[PDB]
């Protein structure tokens, strides 16, 4: 049985920006990752993520003022760019409410804020960006600030400065208990046991797994969504990230986006995908890693009919998980589990959230929470809500 002064439970970047500022303020740290670094299994996978900086939820704009500065340094560090302004593009119908927002309100917001935005119709979207076919009374905003993320770059950056750090990265072992104490954290694998001062939770969809034999279950839940990769057709001089807001359909919600050129890259692909309604998942297991079928036809076809800058044949289609919490007031899920079980302050977790966009700030925050019990950071709204009623002392 080895021991460590904290022990990280994935392997993903949240699990490894974890490791390396744990590791580099001095402490032991060991990361166990169940399948391999780098994998496209979780929620982590293809080559890009989004950032934007329009919101209507002041905690959002907050955390992403604050992780800024965190992304600069991480770019420092591992020598390259990381976050590229592409812009990010809203359009369509101005007032259809969705999962992702509202065009106008969000618009209103940005009024309120001083973010900056252009303001387009649709003939300056079929003209800047190649879509065509477009309703003439589509229109939408242009954030200019909108940037995307270079996933594979971050991982190796993350991966590399945790072990030169001294991080302890360990692949192909799951996790399959933890027993937390008033002196540490047992833990225990399909390859072997160990001991730790505390255990972060980084575990994408699988957290509740580990946390229902100690009592405890957290309220989000797991979606499995459709993505496709599809070669660029004709060299474009602008390709923000794009959402395309729609009424929608008596069978899906019509609602499709598409993630912007990857500046890093040689420009062959690019990748887009449907915002549809899908129904959670009961456990992660049951994930099939095999896109919709229905869905894909409807991006492909909506891609052939409005976005001819791209061959709409897709040359590759996946999918990735989602985690989020249930109650769409809470977005994300971060702090111990203090609340929620007996010597539960030895747990720290990452629970729930779209926040690749984030990662850099939820490290910090997780090695924090794992080296001094407090983060100098507002995680009052970050709680980890129970899925079960409140009955403890
Ligand atoms: C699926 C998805 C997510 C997403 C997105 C689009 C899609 C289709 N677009 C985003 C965007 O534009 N901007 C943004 O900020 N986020 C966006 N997201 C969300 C983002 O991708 C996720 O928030 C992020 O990937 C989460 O990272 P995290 O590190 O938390 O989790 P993960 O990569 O799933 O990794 C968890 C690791 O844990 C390992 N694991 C699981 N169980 C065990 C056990 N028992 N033992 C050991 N290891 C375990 C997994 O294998 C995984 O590697
Ligand atoms: O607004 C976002 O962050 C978003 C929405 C849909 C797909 C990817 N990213």
């Amino acid at each position: 049985t080895e021991s460590y002064d904290v022990v990280v439970v994935g392997g993903g970047p949240v699990g490894l920006a974890t490791a390396w500022q744990v590791a580099e303020r001095g402490h032991r740290v060991l990361v166990l990752e169940r399948h391999t670094f780098f994998n496209e299994n979780g929620g982590t996978s293809g080559a890009e993520r989004h950032w934007r900086l329009q919101y209507t939820q002041e905690d959002l704009f907050r955390l992403t003022l604050e992780t800024l500065p965190l992304w600069r340094a991480l770019e420092s560090r591992c020598e390259r760019r990381l976050i590229h302004e592409i812009g990010s593009l809203w359009f369509g119908d101005t007032d259809v409410v969705t999962n992702e927002g509202q065009i106008s309100g969000t618009a209103a917001m940005m009024d309120k804020l001083s973010v900056r935005y252009e303001w387009l119709k649709a003939t300056d979207i079929e003209r800047r960006f190649g879509f065509r076919g477009l309703p003439r009374d589509y229109e939408g905003f242009l954030q200019p600030d909108g940037g995307t993320i270079d996933v594979r770059g971050t991982l190796a950056a993350l991966f590399t400065l945790a072990q030169a750090a001294g991080a302890t990265l360990r692949a192909g072992e799951t996790v399959t208990e933890l027993v937390p104490d008033a002196d540490g954290v047992s833990v225990t694998t399909d390859r072997g046991t160990y001991r730790a001062g505390k255990v972060v939770l980084a575990c994408g969809p699988y957290t509740n797994d580990l946390l229902e034999p100690l009592g405890a279950r957290l309220a989000y839940s797991v979606y499995e969504m459709a993505i496709a990769a599809y070669r660029q057709a004709t060299p474009v001089t602008e390709a923000p990230f794009w959402f395309a807001f729609q009424q929608p359909t008596p069978q899906d919600t019509n609602l499709f986006y598409g993630f912007g050129h990857n500046p890093w890259a040689p420009g062959e692909f690019v990748r887009c995908g449907p915002d549809f309604e899908v129904d959670p998942l009961d456990h992660p297991s049951a994930a099939t890693g095999v896109a919709d079928r229905r869905q894909m036809d409807r991006l492909s076809g909506w891609l052939r009919d409005h976005l001819p800058t791209v061959d709409p044949d897709p040359v590759r289609t996946s999918t990735c998980l989602a985690v989020l919490p249930t109650d769409p007031e809470r977005q994300f899920f971060l702090g111990t589990a203090r609340d929620l079980m007996t010597h539960g302050e030895k747990l720290v977790v990452y629970g729930a959230g779209w926040a690749f966009k984030f990662v850099p700030l939820f490290g910090r925050i997780c090695a924090d929470l794992a080296v001094e019990d407090s983060t100098a950071y507002d995680i009052s709204r970050l709680a980890p809500q129970s899925a079960l009623l409140e009955h403890h002392h």
